[PDB]
């Protein structure tokens, strides 16, 4: 029986992103009362919630309406602009030099120890967040997962995914073998949802004008809180995750996935997550990640004052936004009518390969053509990473980076101007 | 004894999905008065008519005013619809000027010295001015020259006037005396907003699947206070405190101050007197502007991620808060180029003591309007918000040519949207 380690990770930044950090503090708390340690658990958040001049409790962050305060205690181990993909990786596989910046913990993990990673933000086919760029691509993760496994320096690792089309970080890329078990918030077609909004009477959040925490989050979270985890298991968390989460009857929903060595779900959740003395045994869905952003805005807007410069400041917001999401919208649907001509355009961008295909056969050629897109059609941002099958079927249909660079060329022309098209912190691949 | 007959005029001043509310209310009222007594010839009905057909409505050729409630589309009279809802047919109407109506029914308040009238208003507005469908739109001075004519004819006993706006209190405030035989209650005071309930984002009571609000406050208040009662055990100004309280803030909240003008006096009658009465016998935060913004949003919010409907719902976002964005910083820099970087606001937002007029000049007021105008784009419902701006210009003594130009510093191209558009004509 080695030690348990665990990677809490939130790829955003912004109030409008509050749910996301909540959730990994949360996550944290849940694990320190579950007997895990401090120097054991390595966090990710740019931090820029609990002191935010938006938030109405300085110092603290909740993750439900009435909950108390996960903020304080957390350990600040990678915080700001050092929440990137190098760090991430370097902590995974343990790497002290490999690190740049932040507390320098890392994963310095043997062979009977248990490992637990979990991440929340934003995310789209093949690709996740990051609060810096570039943006964590699948390849890139299983291929460390790949490389960690080698070391054989863990027994056994279990990785939740708060994510939209979730499934497709792990769908082709995560192999079985590795003693790895990977469950997502939803497949690699459809969609992860924030709970807790303003205006969602599914429990709503008093003076927070943005969502308190995320729907799959939530759920293992409450549910591992609650229960003696020497009692539940992996398996049975899953399924209990699969309902809070599936579609009640025609209403929206999503299908939580499970990868890997599916064998390692007969764990008790205590072999990862410890448990809390408290021995016992064994909402909303109306809001996707991306829209949750713009509650935010429009919230802010609708509850200001009706002659303020606050009214104004979220008017603008509201507007900077959706303008930006209109433009690269139709500038992806444009490059994709001017490559492939108008009939065969949306029928490359838009075709789903089957369940258990990896996304994109060349994943180099992925982050190129993104970057040739950005390049002429400004940043993608957060938002704009939902077209990224898009730009992997582009790829899948053989196409080289000139002909993107060109078509991007002609597709925009002029870099937009905004802060959410602005290049200056770099390119989304 | 009902010496007389009862009549009464309906007016919706506002078109579009997002003001079904409007129409709603019309509708709503015209219900509660046939089944009070009073007769369709003697009900005059003033509805754009762009609501039961609608594309976007959930129940095609019907409308509803509240939650629960039943269809009150039917049996409504077409008397004035589309572009014939204008100033210049509700004055002929209000007068009982057959030969002064263009287009229509050709019904008009052809009233007696023993009849009673009953005039009910619901849409948008600003202060000293109201919406209309149509332009121009209707100035407070116009609203008032016309009651004042019409009781110069001597042709009615009493007139009750109830109205559903923002800054209400501004349309008879200053000009609406006494002696006049003429009650007038308003939604609000002239400074503060009107508000729709009903809302989809409203959690009192949402509607099912709408994506828009249903009726107004105030309106809603005494439609439905008049449609359980025994109308002739409740007088007008029981119903008036009735409604002011409903309408009130809750407490560290916000509402309207319900207000009363005219002849206090003719309060004292019984609501059966302009309502009639049903022989069923029983004794006795959302405001306007965004209530049309939550239609997008809603309309936007509940469309699928992928279709043509989100993004439709999306620009509609756009171009409604890029418009009003326009107007408030042309108005706003008119303001500073008139009067100098400080005392351009001050001189704009300044507002009278309660009881003055909007304005000294009213036709200082409608010209401006239009030199702004020809600049900057149409207000549209929303602009008409700046009206008192105009009215302190106005009051400032500012003229013609200094307006004229002022706007075409401010607004050197005219502006691309659907809202400031000047094909359908000048705000005054």
């Amino acid at each position: 029986s080695g030690t348990r380690w665990a990677v809490l990770v939130a790829g955003s930044s912004g109030y409008w992103n509050y749910r996301h950090q909540a959730d990994i503090c949360h996550a944290y708390q849940l694990l320190r009362k579950g007997g895990l340690k401090e120097e054991n658990i390595v966090v990710f958040m740019y931090d820029d919630i609990a002191n935010n001049y938006e938030n109405p409790r300085p110092g603290t962050i909740i993750n439900s309406p009435h909950g108390k305060d996960v903020y304080q205690g957390v350990p600040k181990d990678y915080t700001g602009d050092d929440v990137n993909v190098d760090n991430l990786f370097a902590v995974i596989l343990g790497d002290k030099t490999a690190v740049k910046g932040g507390s320098g913990k890392v994963v310095d993990s043997g062979p009977n120890d248990h490992i637990f990673i979990f991440y929340s933000n934003h995310g789209g086919p093949g690709v996740l967040g990051m609060p810096t760029s570039p943006y964590l691509y699948a390849n890139d993760l299983n291929d460390v997962l790949k490389k960690k496994h080698a070391l054989g320096t863990y027994k056994s690792l279990v990785f939740y995914l708060e994510a939209c089309e979730s499934g497709s970080i792990f769908e082709g890329l995560l192999p079985e073998g590795l003693n790895i078990y990977a469950t997502t918030a939803s497949n690699a077609e459809e969609s992860s949802w924030g709970t807790y909004c303003p205006g969602e009477e599914p429990s709503p959040p008093p003076e927070y004008e943005t969502c308190l925490g995320d729907l799959y989050s939530v759920a293992w979270m409450e549910d591992s809180g609650m229960h003696n985890l020497q009692t539940e298991t992996l398996h049975q968390q899953y399924e209990l995750v699969k309902r809070r989460t599936a579609p009640v009857g025609y209403s929206y929903g999503s299908h939580v996935m499970q990868y890997g060595d599916v064998g390692i779900s007969k764990d008790n959740l205590d072999l990862y997550m410890g448990t809390n003395p408290a021995n016992d045994n064994f909402p909303s869905r109306v809001t996707n990640q991306r829209d949750a952003d713009l509650v935010h805005f429009w919230e802010k807007y609708r509850k200001a004052p009706e002659g303020s410069a606050r009214k104004t400041e979220a008017q603008k917001q509201v507007l900077e936004a959706m303008s930006h999401r209109l433009h690269i919208d139709n500038s992806v649907i444009l490059v994709g009518k001017i490559l492939f001509g108008i009939s065969r355009g949306p029928e490359v961008l838009n075709k789903v390969r089957s369940a258990g295909q990896p996304l994109v056969d060349d994943w180099n050629c992925l982050k190129n053509q993104v970057r040739a897109f950005e390049r002429h059609c400004g940043s993608l941002s957060q938002y704009g990473i939902k077209h990224m099958r898009s730009f992997a079927n582009i790829c899948n249909a053989g196409i080289q980076m000139e002909q993107m660079e060109e078509a991007a060329s002609q597709a925009c022309t002029t870099l937009p101007t905004g802060p959410w098209s602005s290049l200056n912190r770099g390119f989304s691949a």
